């Protein structure tokens, strides 16, 4: 059993679907639900900011990718490997990978290709986990992600 993969897929899939549909999935998480819940809540906060802070660049890359159908969505794995995997690994770049994923998912909703969203989530998860497992494990996986982005309450 690959717990890191399963957890990654659940978090990434949920975020992409919630971003596309604008509705929260009410179903419980699987194993390690408390961490997966906090991870999804962290992506909500941080992912939305990345999409807005890099709006122009996001729009430019989307137009360059020219995503119309299932076969274009399939071709994105190669591009993710090219851009994400072949560079420095840090939580910021992982958030961009997943946030751009959400950006693509919303686009797939707009062109009425919602069925490609879960395959896309699987592709993103494959790239993240299968190319960066060592780093992810060393950084404490999703617990580490949550701890990295944790914000202390302000006084007063
Ligand atoms: C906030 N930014 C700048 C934004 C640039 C807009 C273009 C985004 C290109 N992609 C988007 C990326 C490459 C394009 C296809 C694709 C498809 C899906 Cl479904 C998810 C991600 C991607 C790979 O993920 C990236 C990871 C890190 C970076 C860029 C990535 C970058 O770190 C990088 O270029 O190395 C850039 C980054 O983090």
């Amino acid at each position: 059993e690959d717990e890191l993969y399963r957890q990654s897929l659940e978090i990434i899939s949920r975020y992409l679907r919630e971003q596309a549909t604008g509705a929260k999935d009410t179903k419980p998480m699987g194993r390690s639900g408390a961490t997966s819940r906090k991870a999804l809540e962290t992506l909500r906060r941080v992912g939305d900011g990345v999409q807005r802070n890099h709006e122009t660049a996001f729009q430019g890359m989307l137009r360059k990718l020219d995503i119309k159908n299932e076969d274009d969505v399939k071709s994105l794995s190669r591009v993710m490997i090219h851009v994400f995997s072949d560079g420095v690994t840090n939580w910021g770049r992982i958030v961009t990978l997943i946030s751009f994923g959400a950006f693509v998912a919303k686009h797939l909703k707009t062109i009425n290709q919602e069925s490609c969203i879960e395959p896309l989530a699987e592709s993103i998860t494959d790239v993240l986990v299968r190319t960066k497992r060592d780093w992810l494990v060393k950084q404490r996986g999703w617990d580490g992600f949550v701890e990295f982005f944790h914000v202390e309450d302000l006084e007063g």
